[PDB]
RNA sequence: CUGCCGUAUAGGCAG
């Protein structure tokens, strides 16, 4: 399994969940910049059963791709709100898991407004077609329309063996499994 | 939130 090693980055205190939104989208930009795929995420703080993330933030790379993202300077600003750990091969063996972006049909007019550009129909058609989340989220800002959204995470079921899929520009996955620890 | 894929009131996705 190729992406095995790893960087945690923990919170400093300052409020923490606006702390690691910021962290998370300074990930993103940096992601964005070197234009790869394979690169993970997961947060291994985690508290499914609170709807939190934690105040762990872990980066998943092959060595190579771990140094250079980061050779970058896209922390330095953030630096004083984070203490962090050494890059490092992961422990062996460890179960692997899924973290994804998680969507859902949570805004029927959206889905109206869809329907009518597919099937011309009308509004009232739509609204008698398409009558009228609970994980963790990070909130982030559409850097094009300043429009500001939820993006929920899911961490899946453990499973013993990885895949070879890869991550979007969020660290998320593409198909890919991260170690979990 | 806004949009994309899909006949879908199927299942996904983009920022």
């Amino acid at each position: 399994f190729t992406m095995d090693h790893y960087l945690d980055i923990r919170l400093r205190p300052d409020p923490p969940a606006q702390l690691m939104c910021v962290l998370f989208g300074k990930l993103h930009q940096a992601l964005v910049a070197q234009g790869g795929d394979r690169i993970g995420v997961s947060f291994p703080d985690l508290d499914e059963s609170r709807s939190r993330l934690g105040e762990r933030l872990r980066i998943h790379a092959s060595a190579d791709d771990l140094r250079a993202l980061l050779a970058r300077p896209w922390l330095e600003g953030l630096r004083d709100h984070l203490q962090f750990g050494e890059p490092a091969v992961v422990p062996h063996p460890t179960p692997y898991r899924q973290v994804s972006r998680v969507q859902a049909k949570s805004n029927p007019e959206r889905l109206r407004r869809r329907l009518m550009r597919r099937h011309d129909l009308s509004e009232e058609e739509a609204r008698k077609r398409i009558p009228d989340l609970d994980l963790p989220f990070v909130t982030l800002r559409s850097q094009s329309t300043g429009q500001h959204f939820r993006l929920f995470i899911r961490h899946g079921p453990l499973q013993v063996t990885a895949e070879e899929g890869g991550f979007t520009c969020y660290g998320l996955s593409k198909g890919g499994f991260v170690p979990w620890f």
